[PDB]
């Protein structure tokens, strides 16, 4: 199945992309790969071996073959002992319609690049109700899951749509309603969740806007911008309460969601925005031999 799959969806990415990216290696990038691959298949390794996972561990470690090594090993480690290989048909986040609400965290369509984009309203989180219903371990779990499902469903059917490889997401994180209080309640679960995201998903994140910033916060970020990386600062966009003409540049109007300024439209019956899971992988054109992505609930 591992080489069936890669070959039913384009995997070259796009050549304005950034360096020692799937079809973009240069010569030393791709002696390196090579290196690597080899390297781990000695180890007795046999899945994820694909030229795009292997790419993304290694612009993680700057193309240093030992670290990358180190970080996949772990990454699978980690694999093994929290149950991801099948965590899909495992988890069941059965309490989602009732919690949606004081977490709103879903996925709904494509960006201009082809990404699937990422919705977090991180600033009305009410973990207090959110507590009464379910745990962090539990949300943990089900972002697991929606990473498994982005993976394994929804970059194949985007880069199926784009005409070539996708690989990483576009987020949206609105910071409306944030105060220093709920952001103290929000940090262990924030913290867990970007460890995961850095450690076991390297390179997923194409973009990251955020939006109704405090002012405060954004002048600081702009003194404070040397202190990240280059590449990672160019993928960041601060922005306060008028955004929707900067978001409408990076996402189709029909493809971006009313509320925040385009002309996307959910219908309340099935549960509206925070219950939906609209995209090319739920798109019969695009869906291919992985079958159609599962449903978060019933
Ligand atoms: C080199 C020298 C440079 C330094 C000098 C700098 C000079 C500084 C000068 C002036 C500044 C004035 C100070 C007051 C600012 C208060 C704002 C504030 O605290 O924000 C809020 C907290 O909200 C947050 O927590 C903000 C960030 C949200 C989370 C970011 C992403 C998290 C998820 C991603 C994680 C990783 C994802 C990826 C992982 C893989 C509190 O809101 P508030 O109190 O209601 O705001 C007041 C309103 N006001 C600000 C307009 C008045
Ligand atoms: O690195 C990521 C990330 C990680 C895995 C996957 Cl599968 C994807 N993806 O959809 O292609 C993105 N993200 C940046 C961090 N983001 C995040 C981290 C912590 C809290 C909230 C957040 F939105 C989530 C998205």
């Amino acid at each position: 199945q591992e080489k069936e799959f890669l070959e039913s969806y384009p995997q070259n990415c796009p050549p304005d992309a950034l360096p020692g990216t799937p079809g973009n290696l240069d010569s030393a990038q791709e002696k390196a790969l090579a290196e690597l691959r080899k390297l781990l298949e000695d180890a007795g390794f046999i899945e994820r071996l694909d030229d795009s996972t292997l790419l993304r561990f290694l612009r993680a470690r700057k193309f240093d073959v030992q670290l990358a090594k180190e970080m996949f090993e772990n990454c699978e480690k980690w694999r093994k002992d929290y149950g991801t290989d099948t965590i899909l048909q495992d988890f069941h986040y059965d309490e989602k319609p009732l919690i949606a609400k004081f977490y709103p965290q879903y996925y709904h369509k494509t960006d201009k690049d082809g990404r699937p984009v990422y919705f977090e309203e991180l600033g009305a989180v009410n973990l207090h109700e959110m507590n009464k219903v379910t745990s962090e371990e539990r949300m943990l779990k089900n972002l697991v899951w929606e990473y498994e499902s982005v993976v394994q469903y929804r970059l194949p059917a985007c880069s199926r749509a784009a005409g070539h490889l996708v690989e990483t997401s576009c987020t949206i994180m609105d910071l409306k309603g944030i105060s220093i209080s709920s952001a103290y309640s929000v940090m262990s679960y924030v913290r867990e969740a970007s460890y995961i995201s850095q450690n076991y998903y390297p390179e997923r994140m194409g973009k990251f806007y955020i939006i109704n910033a405090p002012f405060g916060f954004s002048t600081a970020f702009r003194l404070f911008k040397p202190f990240l990386d280059p590449v990672t600062v160019s993928k960041i966009f601060i922005l306060g309460s008028s955004y929707q003409k900067e978001l409408l540049k990076q996402i189709p109007a029909e493809n971006l969601p009313v509320k925040f300024g385009g002309k996307s439209e959910v219908d309340e019956s099935k549960g509206g925005l925070y219950l939906s899971d609209i995209g090319p992988w739920r798109d019969p054109k695009y869906i291919g031999p992985e079958g159609e992505a599962p449903e978060a609930f019933s």
